[PDB]
């Protein structure tokens, strides 16, 4: 008979419907003999002035996220709570039989983003017919305020069961595009049957359309994913991602393929994916050395397009079928996509990497640790040359890294160059979606502010025209995938 009570951490936005903010299970259905159930909270001042109404919600279902992230697959009813009152009761014949309490707040129009700006509220009592029961509460409900924030791929959309693997993409118009593998029936990677899914937002990610399958999977072994995007210097917008078996099933003969896709009318339609997997490794490849290498994937997320016009993904490839290790390899193309070329080998024993400008016009390499590498921190490198040639850089080392894709984006700050990195704080895990920034001229990098609490895995990052940043992470046990935009003076001082 003791109640358990779940705060929740989410994230929020202005004017935002039915947030979770305390979430209750009964161990069992009321009694057929009782009549009434009473459920008192707390909530401070700044919560009450940033919210517009409060909710009783009653689910027969007990979720991870808002209800409304369920778009009508988690059914409940709604009890509005004047926001200055602190008890709430409803009749036995309302919550009929079901378990699942939500006290719950619409956000208004808030204006105001700092650290401090977080919602909060505690249930203190529930009683039922005036006998209050025992409560256990398991975590505290802390959600911080951003512009921005929004789950665009919930496990269950569309019909697919799962979502992975966030890549972003702001175009030199501002048009931003969202894209994820649709793991339609099963969490795992190829050679599932994967689909490659995308929104679009027109309105700096106020509005989002409707998800649209634009590649699709034709079965087991015929999956693609793993998306990596980035817009040509002529302003054609490009997709790299695999398709076909898993990554260590992947030989010279029967390959992973990596395919190529453009859009000229900011990502609506695409071209059919051309494979180009012949310029890269394995029994159509020119070189004879690279002919008889195995695997090739590029790090999702984003690539990079220099001054120059050079297009570069960097690829994790298997250059050996005697062991399970990958070197990374920059892949670029001089010609808007016509031709790729690998540059000399980067990084041994490395994993998913990005790049990004330096503001002298070196390229910085940001390599994930794969089986838990020395320190366990993040490994980076410097080219000179636009991603020819690389040597590693210890002095930008400094962060933990444990063992997952992220994303960086080149900032000024005050004047000042630094170094935006997005990856999992928590130690040897991925929990506590994090930000860091590196500053260049004192080599230091900041703490961790962290964006996202709870568990948090891939994300990508892009710089808005305003300076603020577009924030695309993996959240939760079972993974949604969501868009939060802050300003880096509301997170850092």
């Amino acid at each position: 008979q003791e109640v358990t009570m779940w705060g929740d951490s989410h994230g929020v936005a202005p004017n935002q419907m039915y947030r979770t903010l305390v979430k209750v299970a009964l161990s069992e259905s009321l009694p057929p003999d009782a009549k009434q159930i009473r459920i008192g909270f707390s909530l401070p001042k700044e919560t009450e002035e940033k919210v517009t109404a409060l909710y009783l919600l009653v689910s027969d279902s007990l979720a991870v996220r808002d209800l409304p992230d369920y778009k009508g697959r988690v059914s409940y009813d709604s009890f509005p709570i004047s926001k200055e009152d602190r008890t709430t009761a409803l009749s036995a014949d309302s919550v009929a039989g079901r378990r699942f309490f939500y006290l719950a707040a619409d956000i208004g129009p808030v204006a105001s983003f700092s650290r401090s700006d977080t919602l909060t509220a505690r249930v203190e009592e529930l009683a039922v017919d005036g006998r209050p029961l025992p409560l256990k509460e398991l975590s505290p409900a802390s959600r911080r305020l951003y512009r921005e924030y929004e789950a665009l791929f919930v496990p269950g959309d569309g019909g697919s069961r799962n979502y992975r693997i966030p890549a972003i993409l702001k175009t030199a118009n501002g048009t931003l595009i969202a894209m994820a593998d649709r793991r339609k029936y099963n969490q795992t990677d190829l050679p599932e049957d994967i689909d490659i899914v995308m929104r679009r937002s027109t309105d700096g990610g106020k509005s989002w359309s409707d998800p649209r399958i634009i590649v699709q999977g034709e079965g087991r072994n015929h999956g693609f994913g793993d998306v990596a995007l980035v817009q040509t210097q002529a302003g054609k917008l490009l997709m790299i991602f695999v398709g076909g078996v898993g990554l260590w099933q992947s030989t010279p003969d029967r390959p992973q393929r990596t395919y190529i896709s453009g859009s000229r009318d900011e990502g609506l339609t695409w071209s059919p994916p051309r494979d180009i997997t012949h310029f890269i490794f394995g029994k159509d490849c020119a070189d004879p050395g690279r002919s008889r290498w195995l695997a090739s994937f590029c790090a999702s997320g984003q690539g990079l397009v220099l001054p120059s016009g050079r297009i570069m993904f960097v690829a994790a490839i298997r250059e050996s079928g005697q062991e399970y290790v990958l070197n990374n390899y920059v892949l670029y193309s001089d010609d808007e996509g016509d031709t790729w070329q690998l540059s000399d080998c980067a990084y041994r024993r490395g994993d998913e990497a990005k790049l990004s400008l330096m503001p002298d016009g070196r390229v910085l390499m940001s390599i994930r640790n794969q089986g838990r590498q020395e320190s366990r921190q993040r490994f980076f490198a410097l080219s000179s040359d636009d991603g020819l040639t690389w040597e590693r850089a210890k002095q930008f080392e400094g962060i933990h890294d444990p063992g997952c894709n992220g994303a960086m984006l080149q900032v000024k700050r005050n004047g000042r160059d630094q170094v935006l990195h997005s990856l999992p704080l928590g130690p040897d895990g991925r929990r506590d979606g994090a930000v860091y920034l590196f500053d260049h001229t004192s080599g230091r990098w900041s703490a961790p502010v962290v964006v996202n609490s709870g568990s948090s895995a891939y994300s990508d990052m892009t710089l808005l025209a305003d300076g603020t940043i577009g924030y695309f992470v993996e959240e939760d046990d079972e993974i949604s995938l969501v868009f939060i935009r802050f300003v880096l003076d509301d997170l850092f001082d």
